């Protein structure tokens, strides 16, 4: 994904996603099948 496309599909730049707790990376991961 490039970023812009990372924002339309979490909501969010990877620079606050990286910021989540570890556990809920993987589930919004797994939550967009990505």
């Amino acid at each position: 994904l490039s970023d812009e496309d990372f924002k339309a599909v979490f909501g969010m730049t990877r620079s606050a996603f990286a910021n989540l707790p570890l556990a809920k990376q993987q589930h919004l991961k797994k939550e967009k099948g990505l």
